[PDB]
């Protein structure tokens, strides 16, 4: 089928203007069949910004909001559910969690069932609770069980620091050395993104001692989306624990979780899915060891409702990752990513990944046309990425990042030089990529 | 000073009434310097709740809602401050964690502030965060390093659920027998309660091979107040680290951790802290093991912000609880959090436990002048017990506690017979206690 870039030079020869016109992008957008989403979410106004030279900006305008990779726009229905459940707590107190239409008790195991279609799992395969790098630790503490013969965790280069931090300390925990334990995939010399032969031939040089390996979804600092069925099925092989932490890759790609094989997982809720800053972040394991891998720390909500509440201390543990559910669910959190899964309900996943390869794609190819003074860090191939795009300049003379945001472009900025742009399906249209890159323009030209 | 039994017979002497006449509450809620905090919280109707046969109830009249011990009602401030940070982050996205009045980075780090006095730490002793097993196990992780000689903990008989299974996987983790290395103090026969000389000699025999110990800070089942100072003191001589969970403790009865000398603690936000269902809880950690005690379980919000966000993966941790911190706070959590702390900050834990004596006290004296067909389990002593008291009941052929809630009577039962009303100082009003002993009176007549 058709790839990004040759579909603007088409819808150019449709119009019969140039591929770097503005009507190319104000016509992806007339015939967007998700602009509408757009309308459900709160977007920022320039002069509400704090960076913003207001000299340089057009007031009462949209800002250009880049970042849905590190903290998303807030629903318009968020506000609306949080009342329902407010109002509940203000009218019968204690009684909501098994009284009404809707019991607390049951929040978290049935909105569950809106996030089936997110990750590829089932029902009973994922819980959504705690945080991220927690439900990170308190998986690492049932699957990885060392031996002497057994004993490595193999991760990638320049890894997020909370995950790089979870695990030293699961390495110290059971005192392993760091050095020999630790396997840090690194990328060839002169090359920012990591090669998939480069990490399997390793899984097979080395697969034998390692007990866990540990990627992320999609590379924080690169972009890049590691191709998970083939190191699942890679160490799996040698005998690996094979899981990822889907912070980036959740609410961006599509993911088949089960079907894939995958072990475990887990994500955060406040990047893609748009729920609240620190919002509830969710758990997967896969159903092969729904009775073989038992939580490491056990709380109460991880024995059966039916006989929880006896208090009887007899456990009876709850199969699956439901089992790691050591406390109450944060009922409000559930709540407003209830408002934002809704919203991924209507747009199918699969409707925003196919945007979002053409959205990122009319970034790359009109960043690309025009300049090189600009690296593109993430994989060009449509498939290796996610929304994100990631970018290092050679303009010596000028911080391309503050000139960027004096003017309402909200992304972020990675040490050493990295910036990271990230049109996402729901809030961004291709109007906004376009109104982007002219801003680069008039930048890197000074 | 006066014994709240005597101040009850002294006010009907100076009305010429009956003690247990209506007019005594009524004059002790027009003594009550804290009457006017019931207004600053949504206070249920009795036709809203589910269990209540409208027959027997007049309509359009308050509830008597005595779990503040199980599920706090709602400040009516709470939807307030949450459409501050709800606005915030539909104003400015990203930049609420560190622009404007109020950054997202510092709220976990500045309503501690309001914390100090609740539980009586300092500043940097105490982080609110994740949920109360997880603190729990998070604490446990680092202070049980059991040895041969040294690996036994202790805790009390019929415990709260969480907490027993949370210690049977802490010991699993290591390998231990359960038998052999859970030390679970019974109660003697035929007696409720626990001595505290019966635990001190435990300690004494055994503290040698005790590793932790780990009580609550108010039992569940009796709602009996441990001498928390004694058994650190005991418990620290013999070699042992101390800690308890705060859970029923914290907002009820006041405390010193630091002053204590407790090693580490934890609660949660929910229970008479008015949080919302499942709210943000809370760790401690003396200050004396700020350097020596390190998190075995690490995240990313335990590396010092001044270079937290270069995410070079070079580890500097924050010294204290700080370091168990591993993610991002749920800010709306701790928004709610917020507004009832600013309410514990207007009326003094002081004066709430003032008052939580005479109004509890003031409930056992209604039950044992009319009663013997009702045991309060609950120890009479006004220093070891809280707002709760618990019931057991020989009326064979009345369910009280259906029969209670059938009238609007909002308060918990527990296996076996137990069933606990727990009269709080910020909501709950003497004609409450008034109200409720003539219903059980009612009741139990037939």
């Amino acid at each position: 089928l058709e790839l990004p870039a040759d579909t603007v030079q088409r819808i150019a020869a449709e119009l019969k203007c140039h591929p770097t016109d503005e009507r190319v992008a104000l016509h992806l957008d007339e015939e967007d069949k998700l602009r509408h989403f757009r309308e459900c979410f709160y977007i920022p106004k320039i002069q509400d910004l704090p960076p913003v030279d207001l000299s340089l900006v057009n007031k009462d305008e949209d800002a250009i909001y880049f970042n849905g990779n590190s903290l998303g726009l807030q629903p318009k229905m968020v506000k609306t559910y949080l009342e329902e459940e407010l109002d509940k707590w203000a009218k019968i107190a204690i009684y909501g969690w098994f009284e009404g239409d809707s019991p607390w008790i049951h929040y978290d195991e049935s909105i569950v069932g809106l996030m089936k279609d997110i990750v590829g799992a089932n029902e009973k395969e994922i819980v959504l609770m705690n945080t991220l790098t927690v439900n990170l630790h308190l998986l690492m503490l049932s699957f990885f069980k060392p031996t002497p013969k057994r004993y490595k965790i193999l991760l990638e280069a320049k890894a997020f620091p909370s995950d790089h931090y979870a695990i030293e300390s699961q390495l110290q925990l059971h005192g392993l050395n760091i050095e020999e334990s630790m396997r840090i995939i690194k990328p060839r010399e002169g090359e920012e993104t990591l090669r998939i032969e480069d990490i399997l031939e390793v899984i097979e040089k080395e697969g034998d001692s390692i007990a866990v390996i540990l990627f992320s979804g999609i590379h924080y600092y690169t972009g890049q989306h590691f191709n998970i069925p083939a190191i699942t099925k890679a160490g799996q092989a040698k005998g690996c624990y094979v899981g990822f932490d889907l912070a980036h890759a959740v609410g961006n790609v599509e993911l088949y979780l089960h079907d894939w094989g995958v072990d475990f997982a887990c994500w955060c809720g406040y990047k893609y899915l748009n729920s609240s800053p620190g919002g509830i972040a969710g758990a997967f394991i896969h159903e092969k060891h729904a009775h073989t891998i038992k939580p490491a720390l056990v709380g109460w909500f991880g024995h059966e409702l039916s006989t929880r509440f006896k208090m009887d201390n007899k456990l009876q543990l709850i199969p699956g990752v439901c089992g790691f559910r050591c406390s109450t669910p944060p009922i409000l959190l559930v709540c407003i990513l209830h408002a934002s899964l809704e919203i991924f309900k209507q747009a199918t996943m699969k409707a925003l990944r196919k945007k979002s390869v053409l959205l990122t794609g009319y970034l790359e190819y009109l960043i690309k046309h025009n300049y090189p003074v600009v690296n593109i860090i993430t994989p060009s191939h449509v498939e290796e990425r996610g929304c994100q795009l990631t970018l290092t300049f050679n303009v010596p003379n000028k911080d391309v990042f503050q000139e960027l945001e004096k003017r309402g472009v909200v992304c972020d900025k990675r040490n050493p030089n990295g910036i990271r742009v990230a049109p996402v399906p729901l809030y961004n249209s291709f109007h906004d990529v376009y109104k982007f890159t002219n801003l680069l323009t008039s930048i890197l030209d000074s």
